């Protein structure tokens, strides 16, 4: 279709360049990834250091790069716990220049670590507007 056909050429020509997980209070870094975690079809594995569950809030600034255009370029993420959400978030980048690399930081504003560490995966549904371009998914365990 023409919109399964779009939604596979913006995805040949995207990628997560790296990630940031810093303490909101202080700057400091958490956790960094360089792998490209939207990857579909893969589990990916994230072991961020537990304090992460202290913080009141944590800034997410992560690195992609598009070939395709995108109009609204938006994140439907679900926190999933145990194999049924447990939140959801959703995050808007807006419109994406062809062929440009883009900085975009969000916010995420419990449960002890002993019982998420392992048992929880962040379902992210990468859209362009309403159209789904891929679905990623990673597992999060708190060393
Ligand atoms: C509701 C109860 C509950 C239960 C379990 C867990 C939580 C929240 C956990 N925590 C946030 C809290 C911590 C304590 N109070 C402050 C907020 S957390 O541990 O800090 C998570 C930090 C990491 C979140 N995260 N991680 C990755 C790896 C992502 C990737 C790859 N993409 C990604 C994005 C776009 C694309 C195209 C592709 C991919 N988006 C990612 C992303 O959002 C809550």
């Amino acid at each position: 279709s023409a919109k399964d056909e779009r939604a596979r050429e913006i995805l040949r020509g995207f990628k997560l360049n790296w990630m940031n997980l810093r303490d909101a209070e202080t700057g400091k870094i958490l956790w960094q990834g360089t792998e490209d975690l939207s990857v579909p079809g893969v589990e990916h594995e994230a072991r961020v250091p537990k304090k992460i569950l202290k913080c009141k809030a944590v800034s997410r600034e992560l690195n992609f790069s598009s070939t395709e255009q995108m109009e609204k370029f938006r994140l439907e993420q679900k926190v999933y716990f145990k194999g049924q959400c447990l939140e959801e978030w959703f995050f808007e980048f807006g419109f994406v220049i062809p062929n440009s690399t883009n900085t975009w930081q969000s916010l995420i504003e419990m449960m002890p670590a002993s019982v998420l560490t392992g048992n929880v995966i962040i379902e992210t549904k990468f859209f362009d507007d309403d159209l789904l371009v891929s679905t990623s998914r990673v597992r999060l365990f708190y060393v």
